[PDB]
């Protein structure tokens, strides 16, 4: 959910447009994305796991497993795998609209509020 979000609908923020420059833009949409982090038995991981993929527990109804809990999941190949549940992360993603009417979906980490100190790499590419 949007619980704990530090950016409001209608807020003016700064972000990179695909043309390479940084511009002021307005927030027109907001959403949350919940992903699980799991460690596979082969030494690899996923930090993008759909909570609905876990088959040893109904995570949509009951919430996430305990941290460190051993789980079973169904991967995108349709097969079942064992993994260790590490943690759940809910992040906020925003849709912005530029002066020219173009739009872009941006993660919170790629947005700069107007109070934040901008890096030298951002002020040199900033359009007024
Ligand atoms: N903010």
């Amino acid at each position: 959910s949007m619980l704990g979000a530090d950016v409001s609908l209608g807020q003016v923020v700064i972000t990179k447009n695909r043309n390479g420059l940084y511009y002021r833009c307005r927030v027109i949409g907001a959403a949350s994305q919940t992903c699980y982090e799991v460690n596979f038995d082969d030494g690899s991981y996923s930090d993008n796991l759909y909570p609905e993929s876990i088959t040893s527990r109904d995570c949509v109804q009951l919430g996430p497993p305990s941290e460190g809990e051993l789980v079973e999941l169904r991967w995108t190949d349709g097969n079942l795998y064992k993994a260790k549940f590490i943690s759940s992360v809910t992040s906020h993603i925003y849709q912005v609209e530029f002066e020219d009417g173009s739009q872009l979906t941006v993660k919170r980490g790629d947005i700069f509020t107007l109070e934040e100190e901008l890096p030298k790499r951002v002020r040199s590419r900033l359009s007024l």
